[PDB]
């Protein structure tokens, strides 16, 4: 779907979740975009959807992330929550289900958004550019 | 020429790089590392080593670059000297010298090379891992 309005969607989810910080946001993610090897853009689609939903699988009732305070316990749930939206997006334009996740290091949830957050701003200014 | 040692010299440069800053550190290259796209090993390598000719080479010897000071001069100079000991390596492990560089955000060099220094320790772990 490369440019269909489910890239601003992504988009407008990757800054909400780029911007709170959170106890968790610190834990790790299979770094997918650390081969040179490559995949095509449905794949990576694949492949990001699949290192989520590990993520907020295994940690959406995560001692280390539950949090304390209730401003603690409710950033949690909202990144909880913006990871699933974010996930759905993604499988729904990868419109794949296969996934290899093969890569090793691991960088922070933090760098991992960071990143899907640029090669998604790319793909927008090819679809207007 | 995935494992050979040539990685150790691509390696032990990233980091002379990535220590040093500069003036010019902080220029852009082709973030040729924001597609989904994907390439194949052998074109990575040439398109980041086809970014770094250009940027060297349009700024080896720029006003911005240069440097007042003696340790100013000096920097800039080794920063080069450095950027075509990468290049050399790159196109070495390339081994193809057709580059069809598309992307369009920008990334600083020194971001470029952080990455790229990534990409490059995790070859590595796929090495001897």
């Amino acid at each position: 779907h490369k440019c269909d309005i489910t890239l601003q969607e992504i988009i407008k989810t990757l800054n909400s979740l780029t911007e709170q910080k959170t106890l968790c946001t610190e834990l790790t993610v299979t770094d997918i975009f650390a081969a040179s090897k490559n995949t095509t853009e449905k794949e990576t689609f694949c492949r990001a959807a699949t290192v989520l939903r590990q993520f907020y699988s295994h940690h959406e009732k995560d001692t280390r992330c539950l949090g304390a305070t209730a401003q603690q316990f409710h950033r949690h749930k909202q990144l909880i929550r913006f990871l699933k939206r974010l996930d759905r997006n993604l499988w729904g334009l990868a419109g794949l289900n296969s996934c290899p996740v093969k890569e090793a290091n691991q960088s922070t949830l933090e760098n991992f958004l960071e990143r899907l957050k640029t090669i998604m701003r790319e793909k927008y200014s090819k679809c207007s550019s």
